[PDB]
């Protein structure tokens, strides 16, 4: 198995790291959310495989600075001869970062993440970084490709016209050298651009805020104006492509005929074949394809990849050939499709669960060491 | 400290035989639809940059004619001069793959092939073909590197983020952050100069922001008027172009006055013509919308307006009423309730300089 993540108690992780398979160079990684952080060590295995061993920490204090207590505990317990093998340290945090070194402020945690405050044993000077969540997720998409298992984690929705002229291998078998736009449609709408720099021979991940752009119209001015009047804000893409957005689409389908439902209730009903909930899901995806059509022009990506547990869990929607045909039509609904811009782009969806952020911390670390 | 001199081919040959030019050289070329400017760049004191170039007519409208120009320069130039060329980089008005294969082109026949160029002007591992947008962004980096950003760029307004990561004045350097380059000219070019915080590297990423569908503000009727004329949903370049300015002038007059060209409109505005000034306000209103939306999408530290058109229209930006109205539209975004649009420092090119030629040079320093 190419991508392996094992969760252990700190004491069991210490025992695991003394085993012979772990007597190799190590990367320290940390995936930090509002409730818990998973932190530990990653090594290479056979055939560019990835093996992580992590421990779950509760963010009891809802303070980012508590991470320093967790780091200090790992360095106190672990033999110095084991920690000596760490060549890089990278964590992801749910908020903005400057200089790859200063994270926050955060919506759901107090304090600021400061790399210069972290122990050099786990964060070697010059070989360390703090990443935003969706930067780490981009690097995680790269990590899957590098481990030769893109076709295990991602499914092709449709192959674009540019793939075969730019790449030798089948669509969806590798990320491709071209620009890759990562979209994370979930409760919100995350975005990042994976760029390959030919001069460097280095891939870099550019975090974006595509979801906060004002929605440009097609033939839907009355639909956008309905949401405008409700929010008292000109709609952005996240307003239509979010849990709140899906709840709105469901209200507009049923027009008071049926009780209001949560985003989770709507997804479940669509999965059970409820016509109203399926229509609401079509509307959600119509606006996701608008982000995609406009970014296809602005950013000239080779590929668009939809990531996240939400995308995996909603596989039923993407597997339906009618739904996929309607999504493809809206992806090509742009004036510049007369010149083939939108049809150039290959669309892919995550089809298997994976902690992309932990794998991305590792992949970023390889650039740094 | 940045110097580009235009010469005849004969004068260029004589200049390159003088002692100031007995130093390593970069061969550069800025190729457009009508003409190309090509020649040689050297370093001087204090990271200064000195170029000497000649104009070629693209008579045949054929990109392969460049090879005849290259062969003519090698025939004419002493072997001692050509020997000093350590790198060769040209820019072309179309897509490039592998930094080696340019085109097809909208306005020229044939394909630009670096493999077909003479190694005397394009030494191995030290040569490239660039897209024009990429060259322009490298050019912005070249100005900053030569310490003369404050000579070539004027601050329109300083945003909140500059002093949080730079102690020197706004406009003194490109800045350790993303720089969005807009080139509002006949059309509207765009590139993102990404900043990689982990290695302090700027990386030029060409974009197509001009081709995005315009999102509305309170202007649905105005967008629909242009829609009905073009039979296309308007994009930003439709409003921010020569053709766009001409449209804005038609809408201002409301049939009172006949059409004028983009050039005539700018001249009238410089003379204080109220109608032409209103046309220019509308043009800049849509330019600031590209800016407000990209300020959110791309989180730039700076937006820099570049090109001969921007320099030649400096009157418009020096009028404080015009500048205040542009600043208001730059902040006309829902996300400005969280300060996003206010973060960004806006600058305009205020002195003529071929950024494409400078970017060919700067790209060579990265090769």
């Amino acid at each position: 198995m190419a991508m392996n993540i094992k969760e252990l108690s700190l004491h069991e992780l210490c025992e695991e790291l003394k085993t012979p398979a772990w007597n190799v160079p190590l990367t320290f990684v940390g995936d930090v959310g509002g409730t818990s952080a998973r932190m530990g060590f990653v090594r290479e295995g056979k055939n560019d495989s990835v093996h992580a061993c992590v421990t779950r920490y509760s963010m009891k204090r809802k303070d980012i600075t508590e991470l320093i207590e967790f780091f200090n505990e790992i360095i106190e317990l672990m033999p110095a001869s084991v920690i000596k093998r760490v060549k890089a340290g990278v964590i992801n945090v749910p908020g903005p970062v400057t200089g790859g070194a200063v994270g926050g402020p955060f919506n759901n945690l107090k304090g600021i993440a400061r790399l210069s405050d972290y122990p050099k044993a786990l964060f070697p000077p010059g070989r360390s970084a703090i990443l935003n969540d969706l930067e780490a997720g981009g690097f995680g998409v790269l990590a899957v490709s590098d481990a030769h298992v893109f076709s295990e984690y991602f499914g092709v929705m449709w192959e674009g016209t540019q793939w075969r002229t730019c790449e030798q291998e089948p669509a969806g078998s590798v990320i491709g050298r071209g620009r890759c736009l990562v979209l994370a449609p979930g409760t919100g709408l995350g975005s990042s651009l994976i760029y390959y720099n030919p001069m460097n021979q280095q891939h870099i991940v550019v975090p974006l805020e595509l979801g906060s752009q004002t929605i440009p119209m097609r033939k839907d001015i009355d639909y956008i104006q309905t949401l405008h009047a409700e929010l008292k804000l000109l709609p952005n893409y996240e307003n239509m492509v979010s849990g709140a957005g899906l709840e709105f689409h469901y209200r507009q389908v049923v027009r008071g005929s049926r009780p209001p439902c949560s985003a989770g209730e709507i997804a479940k009903l669509a999965s059970e074949g409820d016509a109203n909930a399926c229509k609401a899901m079509k509307k959600y995806h119509e606006y996701l394809m608008r982000v995609g059509s406009e970014a296809s022009m602005a950013l000239l990506p080779l590929t668009i990849v939809l990531v996240g547990d939400n995308i995996v869990n909603n596989a039923f929607f993407y597997r339906n050939p009618q739904n996929l045909k309607e999504m493809h039509r809206e992806a090509l609904n742009h004036e510049m499709e007369r010149l083939g811009f939108q049809s150039r782009v290959t669309y892919l969806r995550q089809k298997k669960l994976l902690n992309l952020n932990l794998m991305g911390c590792y992949r970023c670390g390889l650039d740094l060491s």
